[PDB]
């Protein structure tokens, strides 16, 4: 008869809160300035150069911590990072990871602050990224680079490796007037946009010396995925014609060739860049992201129906499998990274029109996750997803401290301290616009 007792979305939020809050004190406790914690034996790891960490889990935990209120933990990172983070080492980063973990870090959290020395060590980092990008004529950026030298390696990569960087590249060009940022990130998009093919697709695999293609599949999953969110986001914050025109032209060539059928559920396989012909059967936990940009740009339903295949994965296994086979729905692997895109695509769904079934099937997620990833300091990846109980890696992403804590909080605590309006996120969930004052 009587409706089951509504969620308290204000005390949810509280508990995420609470949770966070205790898991930066385990970080503070075993792995203080250090990358990642391993929270089941409560020791550390490095993350871009084996030996000389970045503070890498402190940075992208900041935008989270202000936005929940956590005041004086804020204030010890920044602090931290004032007094410690230097980025002249003799060593190689990952150019793709380091703009948008590190830059895209320091840069929400110069928003938040208003503290300069934060916007300094960012364009910092910045310019010495910039020398992988000068290594090519094309301006496609090698995929490492010497921090310290400027010596680059590796120019085999791909859509997402040399297109994720237009939001913090774009921002840095505003906030400092120099426009070079922005256009150095622009060209590398717009040059594997100009070789399209006739169906409108792009090969995910690109030589950052050639030019050229170096496979024939297109993907919206892994090594291209971000490419395609940052072309609509550059419309988002620049106002630019160019990445809102092929934003839109990019997803409905994904539409028309990409999207299949399989057991009466939406997928996109892997396909030729140029026939169509299907070529993969592997499908990531990681796409679902797309679900979430299919609303933003105008294709809603088809956004929705994208999460409905997410969501019958998440009720029949619990947690989503890191791979699955499309045509029969089973786990291709059984252990996980604690990933965060299942609640990604909730609210940016949500933000459209504020529906609450996004805040219920978030909330499933939120569960699962205490139910499954608690370890003694801290949340952890998983070992199997197939016994019972779930078995545990050893291992925190950095990512969880930015992504989805953050996702649950914004989407279940209504917080004075973000403008829902003007919110902008990055590929990392870094806040690029929406703070307000308090
Ligand atoms: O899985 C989370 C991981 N995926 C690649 C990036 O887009 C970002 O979401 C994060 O580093
Ligand atoms: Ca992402
Ligand atoms: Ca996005
Ligand atoms: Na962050």
């Amino acid at each position: 008869a009587s409706e089951t007792t509504p969620e308290d979305w204000k005390a949810l939020a509280a508990d995420v809160r609470s949770e966070f809050q205790w898991a930066w004190q385990g970080y503070v406790a075993k792995a203080w300035g250090k990358d990642e914690i391993n929270p089941v034996s409560g020791t550390s790891r490095s993350f871009f150069i084996e030996g000389h960490d970045l503070g890498l889990s402190l940075v992208e935990a900041l935008d989270t911590l202000w936005i929940m209120g956590l005041d004086a933990e804020f204030q010890a990172g920044v602090d931290w990072v004032k007094a410690n983070l230097s980025f002249d080492v003799d060593g190689n980063a990952q150019v793709f990871e380091t703009n948008i973990r590190l830059v895209g870090g320091l840069l929400s959290a110069h928003l938040a602050s208003g503290d300069p020395v934060l916007l300094a060590k960012a364009r910092d980092l910045a310019d010495r990224l910039a020398k992988a990008f000068e290594a090519s004529p094309h301006g496609l950026p090698w995929r490492y680079v010497n921090l310290r030298t400027g010596a680059v390696s590796d120019p085999e990569t791909n859509l997402a490796e040399i297109g994720t960087y237009l939001s913090e590249f774009g921002v840095l060009s505003q906030l400092t007037g120099e426009r070079k940022y922005f256009d150095m990130a622009k060209r590398a998009m717009r040059h594997t946009l100009d070789r399209r093919s006739k169906i409108g697709l792009m090969a995910a695999n690109i030589h950052a010396m050639t030019g050229a293609f170096t496979s024939r599949n297109a993907s919206i999953d892994v090594y291209a995925d971000s490419f395609y969110e940052y072309l609509w986001d550059a419309w988002a914050l620049f106002g630019d014609e160019d990445c809102k025109r092929w934003a839109v032209e990019c997803v409905d060539a994904q539409l028309a060739h990409q999207a299949k059928r399989y057991d009466g559920r939406l997928w996109f396989p892997m396909v030729d860049f140029e026939t169509g012909a299907v070529t993969g059967t592997a499908q990531s936990e990681l796409a679902a992201y797309y679900a979430g940009l299919l609303g933003q740009v105008g294709r809603k339903a088809q956004g929705d129906d994208y999460l409905a295949s997410f969501t019958y994965l998440q009720a029949t296994f619990g947690v989503i499998p890191e791979s699955i086979d499309v045509t029969t729905g089973q786990p291709r692997r059984k252990h996980t990274g604690l990933r965060p895109e299942y609640p990604d695509a909730c609210l940016n769904l949500w933000l459209i029109d504020r529906d609450p079934r996004y805040r219920r099937l978030a909330a499933i997620h939120y569960r699962e996750m205490k139910a499954t990833s608690r370890a003694a300091f801290g949340y952890t990846a998983l070992k199997d997803i197939t016994t019972r109980p779930m078995t545990q890696d050893d291992n925190c992403p950095g990512y969880w401290w930015s992504e989805q804590m953050k996702y649950y909080y914004l989407l279940f605590s209504d917080t004075p301290r973000i403008d829902y309006g003007q919110l902008q996120l990055s590929t990392e969930a870094n806040v690029l616009r929406g703070f307000r004052k308090v």
